[PDB]
């Protein structure tokens, strides 16, 4: 259906379900033949022009880490995010906690943790909604929400009052913290000592 930004979304996110099991894949084994994919120009249209490079500068180290951090696969958090891995990057040293697509005029926020108006995840049907349809099923630590953290659990009073996801410039490596990461949620995070 191309029948407008509504459709486009949907479409990328039911032709990465669709393709899953190769997604997968190459996701592991070989990212810039995926992130290169000519399937994300449509999606890429719709993010903002102006931050498309930083975006994808940031998904792309996410998905490192989640990579190199054993264990901390994460199937939704990589279909998410996948299209916007597909813009050519540019670094910063900017935490997104959310990503921008243009919809009609309207900035529409894809929340980098978590569901949102545009991206619902129903971890008990394993349904995805995008925009209010069905982008189709699923078949059956946090490492790809903050550039250059780990995601502990949750909230340990003794690291104290929560951070905004902002103030993180000043933690030292191995360092963790409490950051108030979206919605009502706080989190345990550590500073990595590695960089990916």
């Amino acid at each position: 259906e191309i029948n407008g930004p509504e459709s486009v979304l949907v479409n990328t996110y039911q032709w990465i379900i669709r393709n899953w099991e190769t997604v997968k894949i190459q996701w592991s084994q070989n990212p810039t033949m995926l992130y290169n994919k000519m399937e994300f120009e449509p999606f890429q249209s719709l993010v903002p022009k102006a931050i498309r490079g930083q975006y994808s500068g940031f998904v792309r180290t996410l998905f490192q880490q989640m990579r190199d951090v054993l264990g901390t696969f994460d199937t939704t958090q990589i279909i998410k995010l996948l299209p916007f891995a597909a813009a050519p990057p540019k670094q910063s040293r900017m935490q997104f906690s959310s990503l921008t697509v243009n919809v009609r005029g309207s900035g529409m926020r894809i929340l980098v943790r978590g569901n949102s108006p545009v991206f619902n995840y129903n971890k008990t049907t394993k349904r995805l909604t995008i925009l209010g349809k069905d982008a189709g099923t699923l078949i059956e630590v946090e490492s790809a929400v903050l550039r250059g953290f780990l995601i502990l659990g949750k909230e340990d009073r003794r690291y104290g009052p929560a951070l905004s996801i902002n103030e993180l410039s000043n933690l030292a490596k191995g360092e963790k913290a409490n950051v108030l990461i979206g919605q009502g949620d706080v989190v345990l995070v550590m500073k990595r000592k590695r960089d990916s």
